[PDB]
């Protein structure tokens, strides 16, 4: 019964890697697939899970 | 935040009126139309725009 | 402020007329032409100018 | 729903660092990618992500 | 005042003629030519001096 | 500012009485010339040179 966050557009220019703290996937019932990066000071940017630079960010955050 | 709050399910019963603090309509690009009530403890509850009890909650919110 | 407000979608069902306080057209630099209604507590809603009820609202929230 | 703030140009001369309080990126729907700085007394300035001085300003605040 | 009002974009869809009451030209030192229509409740719209419907409006406004 | 953007083409010659200065803002980025605009207690907009010293400490005092 609660609201769920969705993304409807992606940023083009890659975010500074050193600024990123966390990440998570948007819900599956959302109209569009998306990854949300969270910077050290609570900035949230909708990224595209299909592009390459987005994946290697995710791999870096967990290895 | 780039993210936009959306709804996929409406609240079953009514909500205590003394608890509601603010309201707003859902996004246009959201798949389903929705009313979101905000409360004293900063939570967001989805409600059906068609049902009666949601309407006068917005209405009496709107006048005094 | 340097930023300018734009709309990328529209509300589906009409809004209670008595709640409407003001209206304005969005800037021409925006991709999608839109009307923005403002309720008595500054809740803003994106509407579609080609629709009918949107126009009739604009005609009457303007005259007298 | 709500209007989304966009930028269509950028300030040429850098802002005083001591005056800036917050930053954020504009939404992806916008035609022009932009940084938005916010001062201590709530002014908003559209900055250019590609040009250098804008980047250290973001780097300095985020890493502090 | 010392500032000078300017326009950097035009609206596409023509305004309802009955809503207009006044008009004026932007200054020549501005980058772009522009007329500004003023509605009954002080809404301002930038228009394009080269398009037909703009001149027909100005004509009807002058045959008062 | 949804419809026209205020721009400057000339700067004021002698400094402004500080006790008359209420608020400031920078001009838009598509304006041909960069400028600082002071707003006074009687709601008049005054253009000032962003390079000249007295204009800067006025802003700095305003923002501290």
């Amino acid at each position: 019964s609660d609201t769920t966050p969705c993304c409807f557009a992606y940023i083009a220019r890659p975010l500074p890697r050193a600024h990123i703290k966390e990440y998570f996937y948007t819900s599956g019932k959302c109209s569009n697939p998306a990854v949300v990066f969270v910077t050290r000071k609570n900035r949230q940017v909708c990224a595209n899970p299909e592009k390459k630079w987005v994946r290697e960010y995710i791999n870096s955050l967990e290895m």
